[PDB]
């Protein structure tokens, strides 16, 4: 495994985060084997995204096992962002910190407002929180510009986009910025499942098609070189997965594969 700056908070994290979403089949026991296998590879940056008993049981009892100070735990938050408000503050008191029996949280990471302020009683909360000790960042999740005074607001750390063989311009500028200005990057949507049809087109035969490799595994071999990510967002269901993608993260690609990927659009369009 490889560790990387989280922009200038001055701590590290893993290259690789792992997503922990709620999900009926996975009981509490699963999830602790799951973060279990992530801790055993390296992996100690986990992102939250459920608040299901199961998942808040498991893998609060799994992050025990370590001592606090070397993971990076970060909470996701998917209401809208211009509502989120007082409810949404118990909310997090009661799943993130009592669920996952924590005193304080790394990141916690909204949505894009889509200006500069955020609601008022919700920021009031999250400064509290800070003060507190604990809440150590905001994190905005966008696909689009955010508005520099947001950026500017001193509880902001991070920030999310995807990141994949397909992001166009716009998405590697706003990367590439707000890496350059000191916030960490989170990546996303490496190979996610709407974007998969993009190995039957023409100039993206090697996805499928290079020895040793699969396409997922070329996807995020891919995101994993870009330096303007602190780490690539992944999602595992089993073991088995987790020990796959945490394997990618030591080897390299090939250099033919990265010629290929550079020239597939112009492969593609012509
Ligand atoms: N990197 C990243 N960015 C994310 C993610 N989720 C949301 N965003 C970003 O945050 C913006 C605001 O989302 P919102 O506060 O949920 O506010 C949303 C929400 O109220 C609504 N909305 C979006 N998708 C749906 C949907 O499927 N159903 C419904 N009912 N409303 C939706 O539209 C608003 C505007 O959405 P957008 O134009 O997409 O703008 C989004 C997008 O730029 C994520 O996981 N990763
Ligand atoms: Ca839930
Ligand atoms: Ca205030
Ligand atoms: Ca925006
Ligand atoms: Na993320
Ligand atoms: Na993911």
């Amino acid at each position: 495994m490889r560790y990387r700056p989280f922009g200038s908070t001055g701590v590290a994290v893993s290259a690789l985060t792992l997503r922990l979403a709620d999900n009926p089949r996975l009981r509490a026991n699963d999830w602790r084997a799951l973060v279990f296998t992530a801790l055993e590879n390296g992996v100690n940056s986990f992102q939250i995204d459920g608040d299901a008993p199961e998942l808040l049981k498991g893998a609060g009892e799994a992050f025990a096992s370590v001592e606090r100070h070397l993971l990076f735990l970060t909470w996701r938050l998917r209401g809208d962002a211009k509502q989120l408000g007082p409810h949404t503050l118990d909310a997090l008191k009661r799943s993130a910190f009592e669920g996952l029996s924590l005193d304080y949280l790394d990141l916690l990471l909204i949505n894009d407002p889509q200006s500069a302020s955020l609601p008022m009683a919700f920021e009031s909360g999250l400064q509290d929180l800070q003060k507190g000790r604990a809440l150590r960042g905001l994190g905005v999740a966008s696909r689009g510009d955010i508005d520099p005074g947001l950026l500017a607001n001193d509880l902001v750390t991070a920030v999310s986009s995807p990141y994949n063989l397909s992001s166009g311009w716009a998405e590697r500028h706003r990367i590439r910025q707000a890496s350059q200005n000191n916030f960490a990057v989170i990546g996303e949507d490496f190979w996610p499942q709407a974007l998969r049809e993009l190995a039957d087109v023409g100039g993206y035969e090697f996805l499928t098609n290079t020895p040793g490799w699969s396409a997922e595994d070329i996807c995020l071999g891919y995101a994993l070189t870009e330096p303007s990510l602190a780490t690539v967002r992944v999602t595992a269901d089993n073991r088995q997965e987790i020990e796959r993608l945490a394997a990618v993260v030591e080897r390299d690609l090939p250099t033919g594969v990265c010629a290929q990927i550079e020239m597939a659009r112009f492969s593609a369009q012509e």
